[PDB]
Parts: C-alpha cells; sequence; structure tokens
C-alpha cells in the first residue's frame, strides 16, 4: 500500500479558504496533502489565526507521506499583489485561476489521487477579465467532459440536480430524454464506481409539484421523465419515480435510498442545507477525476479573523478519500 | 374568562376523519369542541375503534364549556345514507358539504372561534352532483374572499407559498407584482390579526437559484421582487429582501423570523415535510375567520382498522387553540 496524495485549492486568498486550509493542516491525514497556493498566503494567516503551521515541499519523485499535524505540503503559485483579509484584488483573479489549472492538470495527469477544492470568487474573477462560471464549469471544460453533474451529499443523504444554476424559467425546456439519460447514467455510475455502491437505489422527483398528478400540474413527467425511467428501469436500474419532492423527502422514503435526483437547484437543495450546516459536500461527477468541494463560499468578512468552521472542507476531504480507496 | 368554541367537520364519513376526531377527543381541551357531524357516525365509529365517546348537544343559547376526556359537543347534520367505514356512498356527498357549510357560516357569523377541518372526498361530492373545486377553495367561496395564501405550518415553522399547484414552467409569470404585493399584505395582516404577532418577522425566497444573483441567473428579483418589498418596507413591513432559498432555511434565519415565503411549491414544502414527521398543519390565509385543516387524505384503506395517526388533526386543533388565545 502506497501512501497517496491530494491537491486542495483554497481558492479566493482574500476569502476564508486559506483559513480553513490552515486549521485541516492542524491534524494528521492518511494521505500527503499538496497544498496548491501561495506560501506567504498561508504563512500569514496561519500566523493571524495563532496556528502553527509548517510547509514542506512537494517533490514528486519521492514517496508520498502522510501529512502530520501542523503541517502541509507545498506546490506554490504566487500572488500577482499581496493579500489582506477581507477585502479583493482583481488581479489575484489570475492567482486563484492558476492554482486551479495547475490542481486540475495534476489529476489529469496522476500526480494526485484526488482535488478538494476551496471556495472561490466568481466576481473577481471576472472582473479580471477572465470567462469565469464556477468551478464545475472550469474543470469541465479543462477536463474536455462531455458533462457532469452535480451532487450535495451529507452523510446518509446525496441529492443530485439534473439541471443547475438556470433561471427557474428555463428549467422545464431543459429536461429533455437527453438531459436525463446523460444524467442517471453518471449518476448511477459514480455511486457505484465512487461511493462503492453495488446496486444504487435513486429516487426521482417529477419536475412538477405533485408530479405533475398525472392529469393538471404538467405533462413533462408523462413526455419526459417517465418514459426514461420505464427504460433504464427495463436495464436492471433501481429507480423510484417520477415523485412529488414533497413526498420523497421523508426519512420513511429516503431511509431507503442511495441519493435522491432533484430535477432542479431549489428542488433539492433546501432540504440538505437543512440536513446538515456543516457535513455537506458538493461532488462533481463525470470528471476523469475524483474532485469534491465546500459547501459554502468566501465569506470575506470572517477571514483573518479566527473564527471558520472546518466543518464541511474536513467532510469534502474525507469522502474525496473515501473514493479514492473505492476508486484504486 | 369565557370559554371559546372551535367547529370541527370530521369530513368524509367514510374516511379516518371521524375516527380521528374520536382519538382527539381522548383528552382535555381548554375550549370546546363542537363537532359538526352525525351522531350515530361519531358513536359507532368510536364503537369500532373500542374508544369511548358522550356526545352532548351544541346549545349556543348557554356558556361554552371545556370538552371533558372522553367526550365532544355536537352540531348535529343527518347522513343521508347508512355509513360503512371504507366505503364511499355518493348519497352522502351532501352530508358532507352541508357540514362545511354549516361550520363555515358558524365562524363568519361569530358562532365559532375558528375551523377546523378533517379529511374530504372531492370525488365523491363531485359524484353527486356537487360543485367543488376543492375544500379550501370551497371555503373562499362561501366567504367572498378577494383572495387566499395557501400555509403549510409545523409548531416550528411556518411556509407560505406565493403560487401552489401550477405547472413548474408557469410559476414565472405567475409572480406579477400585483400578486406578490397582495400574497405578501395578506401574509403580515393575518400573522398579525389571526397569530396574534404583533410586528410580523417575514423572510421572502427569492424566484430564481441564489435569488437570482444579480442578472445573471434570474430578472425576476430585480423586475418584480424587491421593488415589490421595498414599498412594502416603506409601509413599515419587516420583510428580510429575496434570500436564496437553499440557505434560508437555516437556523439563522428561521429561528429569528415568525414566517417564510417561497415563490413556490416545491421550493418551501419539502423542508417543512422533512422536519415534521406527521404533524403538519395546512393554515389558509386571507379568510375572514381563523382556520386550520389536516395535511392528509381521507385514507378509506385505514378507515375504522384503528391504526390513524391523529398527529395532523391534534396539531391542527392545538395550533388553532395558540392562535385564538393569542388573539383575544
Ligand atoms: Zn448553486
Ligand atoms: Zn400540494
Amino acid at each position: 500500500v502506497k501512501t497517496q496524495r491530494v491537491v486542495i485549492t483554497p481558492g479566493e486568498p482574500a476569502g476564508i479558504g486559506p483559513d480553513l486550509v490552515v486549521q485541516l493542516a492542524q491534524r494528521e491525514w492518511p494521505v500527503e496533502l499538496v497544498v496548491c497556493a501561495d506560501a506567504t498566503l498561508l504563512t500569514n494567516r496561519a500566523a493571524m489565526l495563532g496556528l502553527p503551521l509548517t510547509l514542506r515541499p512537494y517533490s514528486p519523485n519521492s514517496p508520498a507521506q502522510p501529512q502530520t499535524a501542523g503541517t502541509l505540503t507545498l506546490l506554490p503559485v504566487a500572488l500577482r499583489a499581496p493579500v489582506t483579509a477581507g477585502q479583493l484584488a482583481v488581479e489575484n483573479g489570475h492567482y486563484v485561476v492558476e492554482t486551479l489549472a495547475r490542481a486540475c492538470d495534476g489529476c489529469l495527469n496522476g500526480e494526485f489521487a484526488a482535488l478538494i477544492t476551496g471556495p472561490v470568487h466568481k466576481g473577481v474573477i471576472n472582473d479580471a477579465g477572465i470567462p469565469f462560471t464556477g468551478h464545475t464549469e472550469f474543470f469541465e471544460e479543462r477536463s474536455q467532459a462531455k458533462k457532469v453533474v452535480m451532487m450535495l451529499a451529507t452523510e446518509e443523504l446525496r441529492v443530485a440536480l439534473a439541471t443547475t444554476h438556470l433561471p427557474l424559467r428555463d428549467i422545464a425546456d431543459a429536461i429533455t430524454p437527453a438531459l436525463l439519460h446523460e444524467v442517471i447514467a453518471i449518476l448511477h455510475h459514480d455511486l457505484r464506481t465512487k461511493f462503492g455502491i453495488a446496486e444504487p437505489r435513486i429516487l426521482v422527483c417529477g419536475l412538477n409539484p405533485h408530479a405533475g398528478e398525472g392529469g393538471h400540474m404538467g405533462t413533462e413527467e408523462i413526455d419526459t421523465i417517465i418514459p426514461v425511467l420505464n427504460e433504464l428501469r427495463a436495464q436492471g436500474m433501481k429507480l423510484n419515480g417520477p415523485l412529488p419532492a414533497d413526498t420523497l423527502f421523508q426519512p420513511k422514503y429516503l431511509d431507503n435510498a442511495d441519493a435522491v435526483l432533484a430535477m432542479y437547484h431549489d428542488q433539492g437543495l433546501p432540504v440538505l442545507k437543512y440536513q446538515g450546516f456543516g457535513r455537506g459536500v458538493n461532488i462533481t461527477l463525470g470528471l476523469p477525476f475524483i474532485r469534491t468541494s465546500v459547501d459554502h463560499g468566501t465569506a470575506l468578512e470572517l477571514a483573518g479573523r479566527g473564527k471558520a468552521d472546518v466543518g464541511s472542507f474536513i467532510t469534502a476531504l474525507n469522502l474525496a478519500i473515501k473514493m479514492i480507496v473505492n476508486t484504486q
């Protein structure tokens, strides 16, 4: 058994990502933590927080070593400008993108067994003149990925999104048998080859309230959702639904599921966040590599202060680690 | 003080409403429970359930008296045909609607402090040639209500819906300033006049994920929601601007708010359903009187069997009582 390596991108320097990473470093880890970021950034922030940090260099041509408490391994990318916690900085936009580009490739190459990302600020990135829609779009394109799927998981509750950040008004047309087949395939595949579930049991939400109540609140379940499930169920895939989302989200139903397929953003996330502030993880399915992320944003306001909550990041790390195990 | 009267309509005689009312009658009550139903119907169901029941006649020309355990007060209405649990009898559709009419007028004329409804079967009512768009629409109409707002509550969380049963594709255009202005007005009005919450605190969801995230993920928050909210804030209403639905159901917000206002069905009820077990209550806002209701169907299958579950009915009644006492 060879010790594995994982790359972490704290993301937005002015954000709380660097803080959270310093806290992560305060413990033992079965894998080596290769943090792609500015050393000075990590050093100062650590200092402000009052937490000891010791960076050791990324040595690719050497056996990997589990990261020991108070330490992290470094894969440097330099800040384009100095950093003051709490205040953004347009140019650091290229820095954030740099570390994201370096980490992705590392996983595309094979240097790292997984990528766990910290919160980034899109705005600042775009203002710096860089085309950026979010991590899930960045890693998707840079990997030449046919299509991915987003998931937010806690422990026993995993929710997948057929469509993501689309205005409410454009959802209906977006859900087509084409979208659904690609989607469920990647979901079912990954629940098996990543989460290690032999026979994944997916619950499926209907597009409409009450799953369209057949005759009344919509025909999308009759025209595209049901036919596709009828196909995949016949292929031995276990798919329960379309079910009204406000019936499906009960333990009587959940305690017998491996995951939930929500048709859109607000149909599945509200219950998840409610279910776990800390513990949630966003996992990108479909990517040519294991990638998880936190469930929160940059929280500039709390940066450098000394109060964080690495709960999500830690969870995203642990899960990234388990997936390694189930994918090795 | 004086004892308050509430009126309860068990509803469809063949369903669980009657079993439920008998069950709720096994404990003491701070108010007189005037049940608008058939005497023999309640007594038979109580005997089949092995539960004691002693009816005393409703007598308006007398002081109300807190209901004693094992008893109920009765506002008689003759069934049209005998009743057999689990079997719909169309001639009895007139009985059901007659109890709704009687309880309704009772509330409208000051006889009763509130109305608490058990499940009703629309199918059998229409089958008897009786127009019935719905249980809550019936009261909406009999009381010349300009408009009603549906709320789902759990004695811990209150969720109002700007729009209910509509195909997902129709919500976007359905949310006009006109609709939103009114819905909020009634919500705010009733939290104050029916819940007794002087100066109510309301959290409003945005229509799109991330509440629009500027104008790059939905233009409605800018086009109609925020404009309507600012105006309403001028009126002195404490409205907490369009928030992302996925992060609104966090304790930091909920614990310091009196109600949430979702733009649509699946955006607000799933959390409510998840955090509710069965204690979900249906509250109809905008009527000239207080009205609470169970969050379930008639369950003909369970009728008479003895294994109902009075969770919803007890909450509905306890909530209606809390509302009464909190507004005397
Ligand atoms: Zn999102
Ligand atoms: Zn509904």
